[PDB]
Parts: structure tokens; C-alpha cells; sequence
């Protein structure tokens, strides 16, 4: 039974089960959230003790007070398995420990649940006992997490636990207060003191298994490798699916288990060159190997392809189909009617300007409002071609108001396919809007029939009528639905919004016949066409239901906002897709006419991207309305090995259950792996996750299953990673004229402490980024030359903006998608200077590895400059690329050797090139992040490549002048003659570039860090392995030829020949006056006893410490 199982735990303890399922059944929607919380504080949910029956009963509720139907109910289910609403819960408890505990000045007792009022805490639901005055912040701020019900003047906050009853009578109380209109009401979180502090297990990531030994190529063992036949392995792999009579299973078993049946395809006739024809689908349209995802029609991206991401598009696009059914069309129709290439037209440098709404929706909520208005109907003598729903409202109190619909009827006039609708907003109370409508709706028979102006301001006086309240009630909700401010003047057709009206000089008679023309070449005439070709043209009989169709179409144009996602506002949904032949290549699976989805997946089964693709799309398929139609198009082109991995993917799209009812964790474990073959484990976690090894025994970059057969006596191979920390990412700007404020620098706090974080903005489109988990924090400018010249206006947290609303320097993370920030930061007057001129432990080591040689020889490196030097020495580490094994036993040679250390790490920027070896990310951490990863505090580092030994004291290099030098490095010995061979960096290309600069080696250098962010180094670094990156083979060693060919820009120090030596290019005198060694490559093991004599004596030190621990 050989198996590795790898899960993922969260840097936070468990939120209950009862609170999740609130926040996540009432994933928004307030009047859900505040009807489930009655239901729990009336005890219906009291029974519920084991967590699956509390969920259980969720579904009896939500689906028996309306709240959901089963489309959308199965969306609940894949959400809650993700836990979304977890870091939701989260932020509360961080909101609560470090703004509401320290501004509660008194003992609590019995105040488990307490009401804030005027400054003012309330124990008790009476409002007589009153505990203490809540100093500090206030509290009454809006934060994201709150939830307002009711108005009132007396602003009241319950922080409850609700596990306990003793939460029930409060609420009722403040609800009370809240449905009687005194008061406005808002729920908080207390951390529940029934629950334990046991760790979230979280889903929605994936993990592979890389077999890093990858040069083969000309249940089972050993990889098999095969000749030059890979050409056709994808081509039979297909067939494969479709021959079985389960095929997105097998593509599942095949995609993830690759490398297992690897070589025994190509057999039992899988020839199979049906689909082989099947590739006049590739004739017409996209290449043989592509991987491309639609949803509606929209096209669909790998990262696009986060569990997070998908949830959030499903919820989006049920409502946008929901939309347009209730105008009669089916799943299929619906997105054929959208995703149509009439509709593509209409749309597609930079340019856009555009404001719309539905209508549908408006004539259903308003109902005695549009059924009550002066309506003027289209006379069913006009054509199809013609019809328009114009909906004009207008302030029939002032003369701009009045005028603007005497050019509206005298446009019908003229215009005989629409309908005229004519809505009556006043901008004083003591006129009701539904007397001077009624006044005109009398004469709604004789409207139009008016030839000067003056006979409808004299209609208007005519009549006398009662002010109907159910009118005015519909009003209200009209102006708030569309954003209508009172008074104001607007011109709607088909939905299009139009205004406000200024002076009613703007938009006269012939104004209205052009924004007919317009609005009908772009959203009227495509769908009637689109509609007319879909054999759909039926459902469009009247002016007004023409215009429900066209109003939901032009919305489902505007894609996110974009919250999580850089992906502001494009999406052009195609059609093409139908232009293939589904025999061979294709497979559906899904009802095609109850589905409201429909995902339409082009994978190739040799790619290692399909593996993921696959692995999600499967989870998809299981909520009921997932329609799915899979399409493997295979290369005849492989010169290499396809796929170089293990896959698999941790969700599920029904909540696990524990046998005692509780959140069962999602695990991924390979079964039936190889005892012989050498596998790396890595992690492929959304875009704002930060994660990092926690336990394991054996080394995640060194693996074979019969060797820890050898050692622990079971293939059973398990470790834990944590997701340590959730990003707050953001793209900085200059205003007004929009920049890269590169080399400004931000301090993130908490009131808990104001120094919580600091990074500086990179000049790749203003990137930053903080490590943080949920909870409140606060942006402010470093203390210095940042604040000087620049004040910061704003953090986007609502969007690019400016948003009314977004000028708060406040950031909050409540999600798994983390924050997305577009900060906008203006410069103070007159001023124009840069702070790149101007108006902690005695060393600092940093050091990484990959490897249990490289840790044992890093262990050795920490242990040879301590033993060299009476100085106060700080260690510095890339957190995620060290074992757990090396991570339990680093506190133990702090204290033996006397050193300190802290630990950094960053995420590698998502508009960065990434490595796809283990190995080349390790150089990129090296030379790329060095300005950001350690605090403002810090003035320098000194990098020693772990495998090591020092035998000098290294305080020397810390006061070595660089002298105009951000960094310094030791240069390639010429010493050693018999190798000149080998010196290349001193012919063709490496001697007509390097001019005279000698070859420095990346094993040991300096970086005055001070100097570096002064000179904005590491941004040219970052640029210019940008582009380069384009070409692997360029970048030999990413972390050498980078200084090498940048110090031509970036000025390098040269270091004496005694810091650097090697066994290859130094001769052996120089070992005598010898400062580091790398002992350099081209094993280990037997170099280091023989270079180094002392190798022996620092290995026998750790080797005797950790046995010393050991009891
Ligand atoms: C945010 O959340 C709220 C709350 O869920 C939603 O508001 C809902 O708005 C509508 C309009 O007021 C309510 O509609 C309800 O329709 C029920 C009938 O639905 C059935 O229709 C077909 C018939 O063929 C069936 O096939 C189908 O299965 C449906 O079940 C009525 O029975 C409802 O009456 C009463 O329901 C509950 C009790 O169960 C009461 O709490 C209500 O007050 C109501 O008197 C009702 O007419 C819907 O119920 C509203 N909810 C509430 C609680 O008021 C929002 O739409 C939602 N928004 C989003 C974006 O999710
Ligand atoms: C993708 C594909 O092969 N489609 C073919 C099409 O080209 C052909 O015209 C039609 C009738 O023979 O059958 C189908
Ligand atoms: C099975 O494979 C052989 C070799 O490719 C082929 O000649 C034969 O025709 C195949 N069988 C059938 C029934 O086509
Ligand atoms: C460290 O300090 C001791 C005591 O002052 C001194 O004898 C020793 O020489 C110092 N170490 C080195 C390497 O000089
Ligand atoms: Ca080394």
C-alpha cells in the first residue's frame, strides 16, 4: 500500500460550525443572515450537536423560508466544504482582541453579549446596567463584516458568542428595537468559549509530486522510459478516455496518475486513430494541444481556475442566466443568445464610458409605480425593428423638468414603435409625486395631443387628487434601485440609463431620435438578429418585452470589479466552440437543457496544466445545473517527456463529515506509487496564499518510498503544511498623473502595534505586498523621506475608484482571495524630489537550502562563524524552502551558539516570470527580493551559500567600503592554470561584453541594502531578468550572470581573492590565507573531509546537540 498524503492546514483556531454556516448560507444577503439568526436565537437549531446534523438542518430551513432553491443550494454546498466564511469569522475575533478587549475598560462577568450605545457598554438587555465607557477607537465605525438592519438614531452593536443561549434574549431586544424603527442594528463576533483551539483545515489547493530525475527518455516499480514513440502517447491517451465508458473518470485516473500507466499506452489496439479525422475541429479553429476553458461563453483562464475564483463566477452568472429566464428561454438558448457572434461585434491601445440597468427587474418591483404611470404605449401597427421601452424620469415641479417631457412627447409623436413611459420625481416633500402624476395620468389618453408648451404646465394644475401613499412607497424603491437621485431629470430606453439632465437645452426633441438610432445599432438590432437566428424571435412580442432582453445583455458585458482578481472589465463571450465535431474528442456530461452552466473545457491529456483543470472540473460537474463538455485535443509534438509530475486536488463538492459529525479535513494522497523513482512535493495554492512546511518527517525535496521503507518500516508517507500568512497585495499610483511611485515606503499596523509590517513600492506597476491573516489593519507612509514628498490620499479596498467611500487608509481581509488594493497617493505641492536623493546585531548572515546535504552543511556554515567570531551575529531564512526536520532544531543552535534570527519570506509577484524547477526559484530568492524581504530596519546583509566554512571573522566584511556599491562580491580565481580551459568568462561573448569587469561569483557577497534601495537596484534586477527570461537558456545561473551582466548599470565592489576559495581555480597556498571556501561544484560529503579538516569537528557538534536535546 504505497501512499503520500499531504493536508493544509490555516493559522487560525476552528470558528464553530454554527456561526460558518450563517455567514456562508447568507453569503451576503442580510435579509437571509438576520432570518437565520432569529431561527437560531428561537432554539430550532439547539438539537443540532453534531455539526453534520446542524447542517442538515441548515438545508431544511434555507430551502423552507425561500431563502434558496436547489441550483443555488448546491453552490452553498461547494462553498461551505471550501470554508469560506471562516477568515469572514476570523476578522471579527482579530477586531474583537485588538480594538473592542482594551477600549472595555472594567471586568467582565455575565457580559458575554454586550450592546455599545453613545459610548456606552449595556450587560444587560434591561439597558439599567451600565459596565464601563469604551475609550480608545470607536466602535460604531462601518466596517466590511457589519450588517445593518433597520434606521435609527441610536446606533447599537451586539458582540456575541451565540454557541451559548445566553446571546438569544439580547438579539430579540435589539431587533425589536430595530423592526419599531429606533434604532440601526448590527452584528460583531466574540470568540466562542465553547470551541477549542484546534486549527482550520482549509481546501482548494493542489499538490504535486515533480520526479526531479526527469533525463530518462530515448504496482510498478520505476518510472518506464521509452524510445522516440511520446509523438503519439497523447494522441492514445485520448482514445483511452473515450474507449473506457467512464471517461472524465479516466481522464482523472489517467491525468493524475500519469506517470503510472505512462508506458503501457500505445497497447490493446488504443491506436485508435478515430479522432485523428475528428481534427477538421482543429482546421477551423485552435491548435492541437491547446488548453483552453469558456463559461457562457466567456473566456476562462488557468488562475482564473482557483476554487475561490470559480465560486464567486458561478454566483455571478446563475443570477445573470436567472436574469434572462424569466423571460422564457432555456439554459441553452439563454447563453447562445449571449455568447453569440452578433453580440461579439457590437464590441471589439485603451478607451471606455457606459451607465445601464435592467428592465425585467425594475417593472416587477415597481409595480405600483409603472402600472400607475402616464403610459403612452407603441401602436401595434409599428414593426419588430422598431420597438423601444423609453422610460423618461423627470422633477415635473421645475421648468427643466417639465420641458424634458414636452420634448419626450413630442418625440413619440413622431416615432411610432415606443413606448412612453413617464415617471414623476420632485425634489420637495410637500408636493406628493402621485397627485401631479395623477393629475396627468387623466389626461394619459389626451397626452401628446399638445402643441405649445404651456399646455401641459396648465394640465398639471388641472384636477385636484389624494396623495396615494402605495404610489409614493414604489417610487422610492425605483429611484433607490436605478440610483436616481430626486429632482433629477433622466432619459432610460431599453435600459439604458441616461443622465442626469442639467438644463433641458441638452436634450431637445431631435436629441431623443439620435439616442434611439445609437442605442438600437448596438444593443436592439444584434439581439434581434442573434434571436431571429437561434429561431427564438417569439419571445420578443411588445416594445417592452423587447427591451428585457436587451437590457440583460448589454449587463452581462461588465465582468467583475475586480476584487481578488486583476481582470477589471473585458470578457467577449464567443461561439465558436460549436463549430467541432463532438464524435471522438468530445464527451458531455450534465443535462444540456437544466443546466444554467456551461463550461466548455478544451484540455490537451499530455499537459501538465490539463491535470489541474481536470481535477477541479469534476468537482464542478457535481452541482446540479453543471453542464460540462469535454473536449482532448491532443499534439503529435513531444520531444521531451509531457508530463513531469504527481497531481492531485484537495476539494469536494459535498461537506465532509467526521464520524462524530464534525468538518472532516481534505486530505490529497497518491496511491500506488513507485518505491524506486525520486520525487520534490509542491504546492499549487491560490494567488494570495503564503504556505509553508509544518511537519514532516521526510525531506520534501529528497523522496523515495522504499528508502523511508528502509527507516520507518511503512510506504506511508504523511506531512502538513500551513497556510501561514494571507496577502494584501495592491498596485500603487501617482496623483493625478497616473505613475509608479517606485522607492516609496509603507508601514502596515494594527492597534495592537504600529509597526506590524513594511515593504517599499516596486516599479513594475507599483507592486507591494504584506503577509497578514484576517483582520483590521491600517496603511501609513514610513517614517521618513516616503512622507516627506508624498502623502498617501488612498488604499483602493473598494477598486481602481476613486470610490466615494475608499479614501480610508483601512485595510481589512475577510477572504481567501485576500485584498485586492489600488492605492492612489498624491505629491505635496510644489515639490518634486525623489527618495533617491536626499533634501540591529553587529552581523547580519542570510542563507538558504534545498536539501538534507545542503542543511547538514547549513548547520556547519552557522557553527564556523560563530566559533570565529565575538561579534552579535544574526541569522536570516527563506522560511518555505527548509525542512521541518531543520525548522524544530534552529532554536537549539541559537541558544548553543549564541546567535539570534528571524525569519522572512515573500511571495513571488504573479507578473513575474516564474521557475518551473525547484532549483531555479531558489536562485531568484537570492538575487531578486533582496530589497524587500528584510524590514526598513535592517541596513545589511551578507549572503553565505550554506555548504561552507568560514574560518574568518566575519565583522570585517560588514565595515568593508563598498564605495558607491550597493553590493560587493568575490571574484573567479585565475590562479590554477591547468583550467584556463574552462575560464569562458574570459572569451567571445563573456570578454566583449565585460569590457574589463571581472567574473564575480554568487556563493558569497555583501548588500548594502541602505545603497540598494537608494539606487533602486533590485528593480533593474527584476526588469531586466523579465525579459531575459523569455529564453531559459540565457539565464545560466539566474543568481551569477545577473550581477555579472548588470554591473555595466549597478556597481560591483570587488572583495579580496582571500574571502573566495575554490578547489578547482585557486591553488593550494591560497587555502592557507583562505577566508570562506565554497567547496565548489564540479559529491559534498567526501570534498568536505577532504578540503576541510574542520568539517568533521563542526558535524560531530550538531550530531551530539540534537541527541542532547533528544531527553
Ligand atoms: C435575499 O434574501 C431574501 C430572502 O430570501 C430574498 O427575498 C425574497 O423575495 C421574494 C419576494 O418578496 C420572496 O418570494 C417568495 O416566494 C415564495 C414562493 O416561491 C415558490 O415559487 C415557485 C412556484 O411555482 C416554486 O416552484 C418555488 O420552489 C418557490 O418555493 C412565497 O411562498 C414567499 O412567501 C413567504 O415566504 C417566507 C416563508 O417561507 C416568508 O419569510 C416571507 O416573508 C414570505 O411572506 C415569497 O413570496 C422571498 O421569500 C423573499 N424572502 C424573504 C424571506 O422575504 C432575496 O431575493 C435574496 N436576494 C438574493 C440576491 O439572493
Ligand atoms: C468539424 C467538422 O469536421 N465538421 C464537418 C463539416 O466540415 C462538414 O461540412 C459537415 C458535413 O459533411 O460535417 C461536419
Ligand atoms: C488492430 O491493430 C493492427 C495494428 O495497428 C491493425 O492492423 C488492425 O487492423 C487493428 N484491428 C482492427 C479491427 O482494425
Ligand atoms: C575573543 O575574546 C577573547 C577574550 O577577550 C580573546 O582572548 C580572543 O582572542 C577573542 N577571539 C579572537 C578570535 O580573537
Ligand atoms: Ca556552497
Amino acid at each position: 500500500s504505497p501512499s503520500i498524503n499531504v493536508a493544509l492546514k490555516a493559522a487560525f483556531p476552528s470558528p464553530p460550525y454554527l456561526v460558518e454556516l450563517l455567514e456562508t448560507a447568507a453569503s451576503d444577503n442580510t435579509t437571509i443572515y438576520y432570518s437565520l439568526l432569529d431561527r437560531i436565537a428561537k432554539g430550532h437549531f439547539a438539537e443540532a450537536t453534531t455539526d453534520k446534523a446542524l447542517y442538515e438542518k441548515f438545508l431544511e430551513v434555507l430551502r423552507d423560508d425561500g431563502h434558496m432553491d436547489p441550483e443555488a443550494l448546491s453552490a452553498f454546498k461547494l462553498a461551505l466544504s471550501l470554508r469560506t466564511a471562516t477568515p469572514r469569522v476570523e476578522a471579527h475575533y482579530q477586531y474583537y482582541t485588538a480594538t473592542v478587549e482594551p477600549s472595555l475598560s472594567g471586568t467582565q462577568e455575565g457580559c458575554d453579549q454586550w450592546f455599545l450605545i453613545d459610548g456606552e457598554q449595556y450587560c444587560s438587555p434591561t439597558l439599567d446596567t451600565s459596565h464601563g465607557k469604551v475609550k480608545g477607537e470607536d466602535q460604531l465605525r462601518t466596517l466590511p463584516f457589519d450588517r445593518k438592519f433597520g434606521v435609527g438614531s441610536r446606533d447599537v452593536i451586539l458582540y456575541a458568542d451565540i454557541t451559548s443561549k445566553s446571546f438569544a434574549p439580547f438579539h430579540e431586544v435589539a431587533m425589536d428595537l430595530a423592526k419599531k424603527g429606533k434604532a440601526s442594528y448590527r452584528v460583531r463576533y466574540r470568540r466562542s468559549p465553547s470551541h477549542s483551539r484546534e486549527s482550520l483545515s482549509v481546501n482548494g489547493y493542489g499538490v504535486e509530486l515533480v520526479l526531479k530525475r526527469t533525463d530518462y527518455i530515448v504496482i510498478a516499480d520505476i518510472k518506464p522510459l521509452e524510445k522516440s514513440e511520446l509523438a503519439a502517447l497523447g494522441m492514445k491517451a485520448a482514445s483511452f478516455v473515450m474507449q473506457s465508458e467512464k471517461p472524465f473518470e479516466a481522464l482523472l485516473k489517467l491525468t493524475q496518475d500519469f506517470p503510472k500507466y505512462s508506458n503501457s499506452l500505445g497497447s490493446q489496439n488504443v491506436s485508435a486513430e478515430f479522432e485523428a479525422e475528428h481534427r477538421g475541429n482543429r482546421e477551423v479553429f485552435l491548435p492541437e494541444g491547446s488548453n483552453v476553458l469558456w463559461l457562457n461563453g466567456l473566456h476562462l483562464i488557468d488562475r482564473q481556475i482557483q476554487p475561490f475564483g470559480l465560486v464567486d463566477l458561478l454566483t455571478r452568472e446563475r443570477k445573470l442566466i436567472k436574469s434572462v429566464l424569466d423571460l422564457g428561454l432555456t439554459g441553452q438558448q439563454a447563453v447562445d443568445l449571449l455568447g453569440h457572434a452578433e453580440v461579439a461585434h457590437a464590441k471589439s491601445e485603451d478607451k471606455n464610458e457606459l451607465t445601464v440597468l435592467n428592465v425585467n427587474k425594475i417593472y416587477i418591483e415597481n409595480h405600483d409605480l409603472m402600472s400607475k404611470v402616464p403610459v403612452i404605449e407603441a401602436s401595434k401597427e409599428s414593426t419588430r425593428d422598431d420597438w423601444a421601452a423609453l422610460t423618461v424620469v423627470a422633477d415635473l415641479d421645475d421648468i427643466e423638468g417639465q420641458e424634458l417631457v414636452y420634448y419626450a412627447l413630442r418625440f413619440r409623436k413622431s416615432n411610432d414603435g415606443v413606448r412612453l413611459d413617464i415617471v414623476h420625481n420632485p425634489k420637495d416633500t410637500s408636493r406628493s409625486p402621485s397627485v401631479l402624476a395623477q393629475r396627468l395620468k387623466s389626461r394619459e389618453d389626451k397626452l401628446l395631443d399638445f402643441t405649445r408648451f404651456l399646455d401641459l404646465e396648465t394640465a398639471l394644475e388641472t384636477g385636484e387628487f389624494e396623495p396615494d401613499v402605495a404610489y409614493d412607497a414604489s417610487l422610492a424603491n425605483f429611484l433607490a434601485s436605478s440610483n436616481m437621485k430626486a429632482g433629477d431629470n433622466f432619459v432610460i430606453l431599453n435600459g439604458r440609463v441616461l443622465g442626469p439632465i442639467t438644463s433641458a437645452d441638452d436634450f431637445k426633441k431631435e436629441d431623443f431620435e439620435v439616442f434611439l438610432q445609437a442605442e438600437r445599432r448596438t444593443r436592439i438590432l444584434p439581439v434581434y438578429k442573434a434571436l431571429e437566428d437561434l429561431g427564438l424571435d417569439d419571445k420578443v412580442s411588445g416594445p417592452l418585452s423587447a427591451a428585457k432582453l436587451t437590457s440583460v445583455t448589454a449587463l452581462s458585458t461588465i465582468s467583475d470589479l475586480p476584487q481578488g482578481i486583476f481582470d477589471n472589465a473585458p470578457t467577449v463571450r464567443t461561439t465558436l466552440f460549436k463549430q467541432w465535431n463532438s464524435t471522438y474528442t468530445s464527451f458531455e456530461v450534465g443535462d444540456a437543457s437544466t443546466a444554467t452552466i456551461f463550461f466548455v473545457a478544451v484540455i490537451n491529456p499530455a499537459s501538465e496544466i490539463g491535470q489541474r483543470w481536470v481535477a477541479v472540473l469534476k468537482v464542478l460537474s457535481e452541482l446540479e445545473g453543471v453542464h460540462l463538455r469535454v473536449f482532448l485535443n491532443p499534439t503529435v509534438m513531444i520531444e521531451e517527456l509531457p508530463v513531469k509530475r504527481f497531481y492531485r486536488y484537495v476539494l469536494s463538492s459535498s461537506p465532509s463529515f467526521d464520524e462524530s459529525g464534525k468538518v472532516k479535513a481534505l486530505s490529497a494522497r497518491f496511491t500506488g506509487v513507485p518505491r524506486e523513482t525520486l520525487l520534490v512535493v509542491g504546492m499549487d495554492v491560490p494567488p494570495a496564499w503564503l504556505v509553508t512546511s509544518k511537519v514532516a518527517v521526510d525531506d520534501l525535496d529528497n523522496l523515495r518510498i522504499k528508502d523511508i521503507k528502509a527507516k520507518r518500516g511503512t510506504e506511508h508517507v504523511e506531512a502538513i503544511y500551513e497556510l501561514e500568512h494571507i496577502l494584501i497585495e495592491g498596485h500603487s499610483r501617482e496623483i493625478p498623473g497616473a505613475h509608479a511611485p517606485r522607492g516609496v515606503q509603507l508601514v502596515l499596523e494594527t492597534e495592537n502595534n504600529p509597526h506590524f509590517a513594511d515593504t517599499i513600492i516596486m516599479a513594475n506597476l507599483g507592486y507591494f505586498q504584506f503577509k497578514a491573516n484576517p483582520g483590521v489593519y491600517n496603511i501609513r507612509l514610513k517614517e521618513g523621506r516616503s512622507s516627506e514628498i508624498f502623502t498617501l490620499e488612498s488604499v483602493g479596498a473598494k477598486g481602481w475608484g476613486p470610490i466615494p467611500g475608499d479614501d480610508n487608509t483601512e485595510v481589512v481581509l475577510m477572504d481567501f482571495q485576500g485584498t485586492t488594493l489600488y492605492p492612489r497617493l498624491r505629491r505635496k505641492p510644489g515639490m518634486e524630489e525623489e527618495d533617491v536623493l536626499e533634501p540591529h546585531a553587529e552581523i547580519n548572515i542570510f542563507s538558504v537550502a534545498s536539501g538534507h546535504l545542503y542543511e547538514r552543511m547549513l548547520n556547519i556554515m552557522m557553527a564556523s562563524v560563530m566559533h570565529h567570531t565575538n561579534h552579535t551575529v544574526k541569522f536570516w531564512f527563506i522560511e518555505q524552502f527548509l525542512s521541518p526536520s531543520f525548522k524544530d532544531f534552529i532554536p537549539h543552535m541559537a541558544a548553543e551558539y549564541g546567535f539570534k534570527y528571524e525569519m522572512v519570506t515573500y511571495k513571488w509577484p504573479h507578473w513575474l516570470r516564474q521557475q518551473k524547477e525547484k532549483q531555479r526559484e531558489i536562485w531568484g530568492y537570492k538575487i531578486l527580493f533582496l530589497d524587500v524581504l528584510f524590514p526598513l530596519s535592517l541596513d545589511k546583509v551578507i549572503f553565505v551559500d550554506a555548504d561552507q566554512i568560514v574560518r574568518t571573522d566575519m565583522y570585517d566584511l560588514v565595515e568593508h567600503p563598498l564605495d558607491g556599491a550597493p553590493y560587493g562580491f568575490a571574484p573567479m580565481c585565475d590562479s590554477r592554470v591547468e583550467m584556463e580551459g574552462y575560464r569562458f568568462w574570459k572569451t567571445g561573448y563573456w570578454a566583449n561584453y565585460l569590457k574589463g569587469k571581472p567574473y564575480h561569483i554568487s556563493a558569497l557577497y555583501v548588500v548594502d541594502l541602505q545603497r540598494f534601495r537608494e539606487l533602486a537596484a533590485g528593480d533593474r534586477l527584476r526588469q531586466q531578468y523579465h525579459a531575459l527570461s523569455a529564453d531559459p537558456n540565457s539565464l545560466a545561473n539566474l543568481d551569477q550572470d545577473l550581477p555579472n551582466h548588470m554591473q555595466f548599470t549597478i556597481p560591483i565592489a570587488t572583495l579580496p581573492q582571500e574571502w573566495l576559495w575554490c578547489e578547482t581555480w585557486c591553488s593550494d597556498e591560497t587555502l592557507k590565507d583562505a577566508r570562506t571556501i565554497d567547496l565548489c561544484n564540479n559529491p559534498k560529503l567526501d570534498r568536505a573531509r577532504r578540503q576541510v579538516p574542520e568539517w568533521t569537528k563542526y558535524d560531530e557538534e550538531i550530531a551530539e546537540l540534537a541527541r542532547r536535546v533528544r531527553e
